[PDB]
């Protein structure tokens, strides 16, 4: 293959980027995205270096800098982008496209070249300018001169000779994995087109394939679905995105050519949409509790990352069979009309414009989310559905980091994985309305705190460090979980506790027990910190009302439950006293990330939490939330032993759920929880349907053999479905002993009969 080949790869990246074969006469949205364009475009043009002989190409970027440097030729791709679009202000224009390459021609004399060395953050000169460069090359194919062109591949090739690795040479050069690996690949694969250089072509292809091979350890895609990158942090909702982002593109790109992805193997990328991507998307927004640091970026938010989710999934979807395309188009559906917080269209590129009216022109209807539990044991991170809400709790454990910060990114974020409860709910700007800007990040909802002031980057940058927890894991049956998580506090105060989340269709029970800490300082644990924007919902009690007043904190009393106004209940299932605050809170979002802007946001919240004290010995708690629960249901929550507490301590934590005649426990020690009993660390859901006992268990060090359950509910003679040897003990109870060799925290579901 050859310079025909070349052209038409080139052509096609061009149609790809600009959708110059896709816009609209007369589109509405079209219009709004070209506007988008221009004005992005007219910034970039109002802050040219117009000075001879000038140091920077953008008066306002630093060339010694090296973010401003990707900035410097992110503005110039965009600039050549708008030159290559139709009805674009700057379409064709000859002194823009001047005035482009001037820009490339100072920026690569004055920094960007084959004979400079590396400063600062490695990602810039590896994958920030490449891809940015690449583009610029293939846009601007017919206008560069064949000695352009040489000299902006010499710099590419001088910063990346190799794809499949990562970082300078005065470094210790590494295998490049995940984002990193496909980002790489992307740049090069886009240089080579700019250069028709089929051979590092080909090698930066073959070079996407180790993204899609299963892991067991370190970053990529687990079997269970969970993602990772940098060890220790889940990273589906962004890192993931970017994965998921660039192969959409190159496979679209290559797709029928000489240099098509032809790897049989890609197919678990293809299965990773539904297993990995669309359990952890709620209503267009990739769940916070998988996107890391991001969380502390006012404009990379959670629905900036799901709508270009969207935008994969639909390009993708293009590819495959029947079946898999509407699929993958039912469920895009979904996301975009039930988003209208973030409507995806509202600042849309001109090629995520040309997607999503495409999906609309299928006339596929959207998909709902399925009620339900997605259980990612791999990543410490499980997603719970009911009608109007999704719950995602953020662990940490030997395996998974308290939190990832970077770069001057989520500093704070130090009780991130300290057992939040993430409530998604109608209320579509719950965590993107600066929450993360106003809210307090030792009160986060759900977590157990050690009151201690901890320092920014406490534990370390990059998730360097992990809790040496005993473990946290999960398991499910049917419409009931049980997840638990053994929190080690971060900064070495000596906090422990063991808190236990049981989920059912719609009412979710936290048990704490266990909870104490070396540092004196009062520890509490956060019923909720929920975002009420600018309004005054109100707190309604047995009593009447709660926190009329904003800022001081008010103490329940023995009616036990709560609710707030817009979004359930809440209730107490034990006497421990509820402190209510109703809180108004400032920040700005350069208080969380380096970048973030000094305007203050104010925000007024409602906060709920249990005061377990100086020196708690033992310290527990126990409460539930009913999202969406009305005051009628919510004060019925308590009456007639609905969820009825079975044990509350060091060794086991359980409820029955009543209604949904399930029964639910984790174990931190060998023992019992009513009769149901254990051998050792376990998750289990078991329900008896007449002469048939159903039970999902997990072993959630990820580290034991073997696992002995002592049954409940009478003798039980013989398996009906799944796996595990009976037996009887000392004193005529029923056992069940399973092989949990190698389980990786994974579900075992059995069937029983009496
Ligand atoms: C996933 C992540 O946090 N990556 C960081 C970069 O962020 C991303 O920008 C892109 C992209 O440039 O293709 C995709 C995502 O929307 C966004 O998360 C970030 O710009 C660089 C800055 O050095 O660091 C990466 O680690
Ligand atoms: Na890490």
């Amino acid at each position: 293959p050859g310079a025909a080949e070349f052209a038409a790869l080139r052509n096609r990246w061009v149609d790809q980027i600009t959708g110059r074969n896709v816009i609209q006469a007369g589109d509405p949205d079209f219009a709004k995205a070209i506007t988008a364009l221009n004005n992005k475009a007219a910034d970039s043009l109002a802050k040219l270096d117009a000075a001879a002989g000038r140091t920077s190409v953008f008066t306002d970027l630093s060339l010694a800098k090296d973010a401003e440097m990707v900035t410097t030729y992110t503005r110039l791709s965009q600039l050549a982008t708008a030159w290559a679009t139709p009805t674009a202000a700057v379409f064709g224009d000859a002194a823009v496209l001047a005035a482009i390459k001037a820009g490339l021609a100072d920026a690569n004399t004055l920094c960007y070249n084959d004979r400079k060395e590396e400063v600062g953050n490695w990602w810039s000169w590896e994958i920030g300018v490449p891809r940015a460069l690449a583009d610029a090359m293939v846009l601007l194919h017919a206008e560069l001169s064949a000695a352009e062109r040489t000299a902006y591949c010499a710099a590419i090739d001088h910063f990346v000779p190799d794809p499949w690795l990562q970082f300078p040479p005065k470094r210790g050069k590494i295998t490049s994995v995940g984002a990193n690996r496909v980002d790489l690949c992307q740049g090069i694969i886009i240089r080579s087109l700019a250069g028709e250089d089929p051979t590092k072509l080909n090698h930066a292809v073959a070079g996407l394939s180790q993204v899609w091979q299963y892991v067991t350890s370190g970053d990529g895609i687990f079997r269970d679905g969970s993602f990772i990158q940098h060890s220790t942090t889940p990273y589906t909702g962004s890192y993931g995105v970017v994965l998921l982002t660039g192969l959409s593109k190159l496979f679209s790109l290559l797709g029928g050519t000489a240099f098509e992805v032809s790897d049989p193997t890609r197919s678990i990328f293809f299965d990773a949409v539904e297993g990995s991507f669309a359990p952890v998307m709620i209503n267009g927004a990739m769940a916070d509790a998988v996107r890391g640091r991001s969380i502390s970026r006012e404009a990379n938010t959670g629905y900036d990352l799901g709508a270009s989710a969207i935008e994969a999934i639909l390009l993708l979807a293009r590819a495959m069979d029947p079946a898999t395309a509407a699929r993958w188009r039912g469920l895009c559906a979904g996301w975009i009309a039930r988003d209208t917080y973030r409507p995806i269209l509202n600042s849309a590129s001109v090629p995520r414009t040309a997607l999503v009216k495409q999906l609309e022109a299928t006339g596929v209807a959207p998909v709902a989310e399925a009620t339900g539990h997605k259980l990612f044991p791999a990543m410490d991170r499980t997603m719970h559905r009911g009608p109007g809400w999704a719950l995602s709790l953020a662990l940490s454990s030997n395996r998974i980091a308290w939190y990832e910060c970077g770069n001057g990114e989520n500093n704070r974020g130090y009780h991130t994985g300290s057992g939040m409860t993430y409530f998604y709910t109608s209320d579509l700007g719950q965590y993107d309305d600066a929450f993360w800007a106003t809210a307090n990040y030792n009160r986060l909802p759900g977590i157990t705190v050690d009151t201690t002031p901890l320092p920014d980057k406490v534990e370390g940058q990059w998730g360097a460090a992990v809790p040496a927890d005993e473990w946290s894991g999960a398991t499910a049956l049917g419409e009931v979980a049980a997840v638990g998580q053994h929190l080690v506090g971060p900064g070495r105060t000596g906090l422990t506790a063991r808190k236990s989340w049981f989920v059912s269709g719609d009412v979710t029970v936290c048990l704490g027990a266990d909870i104490s800490t070396a540092s004196g300082a009062k520890v509490e644990t956060i019923v909720d910190h929920r975002n009420l924007h600018q309004g005054s919902n109100t707190l309604t009690t047995a009593a009447g009302t709660i926190a009329g007043t904003a800022g001081t904190v008010e103490v329940l009393g023995d009616g036990r439950w709560v609710h707030l106004e817009g979004f359930g209940g809440y209730a107490m299932l034990d006497d421990s006293p509820l402190h209510v605050l109703r809180e108004t809170r400032s920040g700005s979002w350069s208080g969380v990330n380096i970048n973030g802007s000094a305007t203050v946001q104010q925000r007024n919240f409602a906060t709920l939490y249990v005061n377990h004290g100086v020196g708690p010995v033992a310290g527990s708690y126990a409460y539930m939330v009913a999202p969406g629960a009305s005051v009628d249901l919510t004060r019925k929550l308590l009456e007639g032993n609905k969820y009825s507490v079975i044990r509350n301590d060091a060794t086991a934590q359980s409820v029955e759920f009543k209604t949904a005649k399930t029964t639910a426990a984790t174990f931190w020690k060998p023992g019992m929880a009513g009769d149901l009993g254990a051998s050792g660390p376990a998750c289990v859901v078991f329900s008896r349907h007449g002469n048939e006992l159903s039970l999902a268990v997990s072993e959630p060090t990820q580290k034991a053999a073997g696992l002995t359950l002592t049954l409940p509910e009478g003798t039980w003679s013989s398996v009906l479905e799944g796996a595990g040897t009976l037996g009887t003990d000392a004193d005529g109870r029923s056992t069940l002993t399973l092989d949990t060799t190698g389980l990786s925290g994974k579900t075992k579901l059995i069937k029983l009969k009496r």
